[PDB]
């Protein structure tokens, strides 16, 4: 099981937000901590993606683009997994030092987005997603959002994505169609969540200095240059179902 060996081997370890849990929960503090967490996880996502089977087959520019478009979906998917794994789904396990209870979901001003993420977390439970289904789905997520004008080498991308789909199907196969159906619906359900988070972070970046939220430099760059391409519809998710 070469493919599965790789995905398991490359899976990132624990990442902390560096949040001060001893201090009363403010909007500014919670959101600055989520931003810092995002920046730290982006480093890990980049090294993960580069080690994925076939990833180096893409043009350098497509490598960068797929990561910049997909990171929100990928991080949310992993966060959902951690959440089923560690806590119990009233809660969102962003990091060991950054666990959201309902009170925090409210103070972050992200309550409804958090409700969507928790629904995702719960779905992993209800579908009884295996660790190996999780790993293959996460890999697929990196190849599920592209510019409508195409990538530099769209042909290699379409081939990469096909191969990850085949890998998910094998992991299922090893009825079957019911399971593939359910997993593809679950993958699709990540995309509305990512879209609402993209809107939210974009708004927050615009009004950031007003509300005293810090955006690390890499975060501010991607949210101002790449996230607006998704919100304006220049970059769109690939859905399995209509
Ligand atoms: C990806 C992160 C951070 C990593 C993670 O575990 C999931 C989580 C989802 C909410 C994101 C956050 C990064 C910072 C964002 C983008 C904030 O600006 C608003 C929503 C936050």
């Amino acid at each position: 099981p070469i493919f599965l060996n790789v995905l398991e081997a490359i899976e990132p370890g624990v990442v902390c937000a560096g949040h001060d849990n001893n201090q009363p929960d403010s909007f500014a503090a919670l959101l600055s901590s989520l931003n810092e967490l995002g920046e730290r996880q982006l480093v890990h996502v980049v090294k993960w993606a580069k080690a994925l089977p076939g990833f180096r087959n893409l043009h350098v520019d497509d490598q960068m683009a797929v990561i910049q478009y997909s990171w929100m979906g990928l991080m949310v998917f992993a966060m959902g997994w951690r959440s089923v794994t560690n806590v119990n789904s009233r809660m969102l396990y962003f990091a060991p030092d950054l666990v959201f209870n309902e009170y925090r979901m409210h103070k972050s001003r992200m309550y409804s987005q958090c409700v969507r993420m928790r629904h995702l977390s719960q779905e992993f439970g209800w579908l009884q997603i295996t660790p190996q289904e999780f790993l293959c789905m996460k890999a697929l997520l990196l190849f599920s959002i592209i510019p409508v004008d195409g990538l530099k080498n769209q042909k290699f991308f379409d081939e990469l994505r096909m191969n990850y789909i085949k890998e998910l199907d094998r992991i299922i196969a090893c009825s079957c169609s019911r399971r593939f159906y359910q997993l593809t619906k679950l993958l699709d359900s990540v995309q509305p969540i990512a879209r609402e988070l993209h809107q939210f972070t974009f708004d927050l970046l615009i009004k950031s200095h007003m509300v005293s939220v810090d955006f690390p430099e890499m975060m501010a760059e991607i949210i101002s240059v790449q996230v607006p391409k998704i919100l304006s519809g220049k970059v769109k998710p690939i859905y399995f179902h209509t």
